[PDB]
């Protein structure tokens, strides 16, 4: 059974845990930062194992471990916290120096799409993920819009490095 191990970056209250839960656990409540599940993804069994992770948090060296051998990133912001957005590129950075590569597999993530309040533009999130080569998704953990497109595009863009 393959495995692929994934890691949900973003600054704090993006919704990481939300949207992990959501696609593990298939609820929203509006804790746990490690999650593992075997799910079935274009017809291939995977069992995927998450890390979510700001990179504030007290265990840096299971978060570098994680980084380490993370094959693929969900780059994760929220459409109503414009510093979020503007984070991204340091997670980015932060993640092709550990791994030491300009081509690892990533997908932006745009969450809480459901909320009215919105200060980050859809083209713009759509013009920085065509600057990085890279899918963008909305999301929303709590009506779980692309909630499963943003996983699995994610599990997708690893197959097609491994190609
Ligand atoms: N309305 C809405 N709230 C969300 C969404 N995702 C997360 N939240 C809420 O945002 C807050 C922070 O979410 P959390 O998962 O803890 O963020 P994390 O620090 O990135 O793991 C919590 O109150 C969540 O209920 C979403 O898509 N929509």
């Amino acid at each position: 059974m393959t495995e692929y191990k994934l890691v949900v970056v973003g600054a704090c209250g993006v919704g990481k845990s939300a949207l992990t839960i959501q696609l593990i656990q298939n609820h929203f409540v509006d804790i746990e930062d490690s999650y593992r599940k075997q799910v079935v993804i274009d017809g291939e069994t995977s069992l995927l194992d998450i890390l979510d992770t700001a990179g504030q948090e007290e265990y840096s060296a299971m978060r570098d471990q994680y980084m380490r051998t993370g094959e693929g990133f969900l780059l994760v912001f929220a459409i109503n916290n414009t510093k979020s957005f503007e984070d991204i590129h340091h997670y980015r950075e932060q993640i092709k120096r550990v791994k030491d590569s300009e081509d690892v597999p990533m997908v932006l993530v745009g969450n809480k799409s459901d909320l009215p309040s919105r200060t980050v533009d859809t083209k713009q999130a759509q013009d920085l993920a065509r600057s990085y080569g890279i899918p963008f998704i909305e999301t929303s953990a709590k009506t779980r819009q692309g909630v499963d497109d943003a996983f699995y595009t994610l599990v997708r863009e690893i197959r097609k490095h491994k190609e």
